[PDB]
């Protein structure tokens, strides 16, 4: 996700935290954001480009083989140089494990919990963006150049931002708070209300991130690359049809995140 998906994922996520998980996140965050996890959820996307954190480059996504439309961890979860574990699935396990050393305080200074908090949170949102588990050769839709209404863009960016900016301008006067309030609603008393417990049962972290990944490449094959030719124009038909899918994954990411943190801090 771009700024917007992450902010909503995290606001949603923070509102569902138990007492132990709220206390931890407040303490783990710098004063200048007033306890607001959302304020920093983009942080990993900034440092993505610093030589220092070059190593975080591949942890944002998974590249699956073209047209295969499924996710296999040992096949997929690696970087370009075949280095095992380097993919958003790995990172979530990694940063969740790091965070389990917080309460007991048993990692000395090998880890930074604040950074582990922002990576976990951020990457929880990325793994639900269906185009973060897309095809290798086209870079999760990045190198499928298209037009989204009256400006150049690309499929990956349609899902990272366009559908969300578009929805917020057309229906909420650009106010993202409002778009979130409705997304928050559609699973509390709304179309996804009967599904919360179902979103919350995936097993241990490893299984969960595999479930989430799988979900994403299905959505990507069914709704992402379907009905998309390069150079063409995606209109009201693509937007209106996919709006609620994007919205679902914003919610799923958030509910799923609150569950992890709740467990890591409990
Ligand atoms: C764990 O990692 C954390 C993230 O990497 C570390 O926290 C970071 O610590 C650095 C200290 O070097 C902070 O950067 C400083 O920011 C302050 C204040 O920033 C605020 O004010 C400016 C302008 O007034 C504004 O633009 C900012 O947005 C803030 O409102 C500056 O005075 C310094 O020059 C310096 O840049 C980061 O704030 C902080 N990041 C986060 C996410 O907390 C932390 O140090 C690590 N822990 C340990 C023990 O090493
Ligand atoms: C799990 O989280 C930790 C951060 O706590 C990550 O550790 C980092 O791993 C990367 C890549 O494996 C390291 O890059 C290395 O740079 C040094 C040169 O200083 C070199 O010895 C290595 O060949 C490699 O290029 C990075 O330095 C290291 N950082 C820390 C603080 O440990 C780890 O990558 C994470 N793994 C996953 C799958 O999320
Ligand atoms: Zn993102
Ligand atoms: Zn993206
Ligand atoms: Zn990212």
């Amino acid at each position: 996700w771009s700024k917007e998906g992450h902010v909503m994922t995290c606001r949603i996520a923070q509102g569902l935290l138990n007492d132990e998980a709220a206390h931890a996140v407040k303490m783990l965050l710098p004063e200048y954001v007033n306890g607001d996890l959302s304020a920093l959820c983009v942080w990993p996307d900034q440092v993505r480009h610093w030589y220092k954190y070059k190593w975080t480059s591949p942890l944002h996504f998974i590249d699956t083989p073209d047209k295969a439309c499924n996710f296999d961890y040992e096949r997929d979860c690696h970087d370009q140089h075949g280095v095992k574990d380097m993919c958003v699935a790995g990172a979530i396990q990694n940063f969740t494990t790091q965070l389990s050393h917080y309460r007991e305080g048993t990692s000395d200074r090998r880890y930074n919990m604040t950074e582990a908090l922002l990576f976990l949170s951020h990457f929880m949102g990325d793994i639900h963006q269906p185009m973060h588990v897309g095809f290798t050769s086209d870079a999760g839709g990045n190198s499928i150049d298209l037009r989204w209404f009256r400006h150049k863009s690309n499929l990956h960016h349609v899902w990272d931002r366009e559908i969300i900016l578009t929805a917020a301008k057309d229906y909420y006067a650009k106010d993202i708070n409002l778009l979130e309030e409705d997304i928050e609603g559609d699973f509390t008393d709304g179309i996804w209300s009967d599904d919360l417990a179902s979103w919350r049962e995936c097993g241990n972290v490893f299984s969960c991130v595999n479930k989430f990944a799988t979900e994403s490449i299905n959505i990507a094959c069914k709704w992402g690359y379907k009905g998309v030719e390069a150079g063409e124009t995606l209109s009201d038909d693509y937007f209106n049809s996919r709006l609620p899918i994007v919205m679902k994954r914003v919610a799923q990411g958030g509910i799923r995140l609150a569950m992890l943190l709740n467990n890591v801090f409990g």
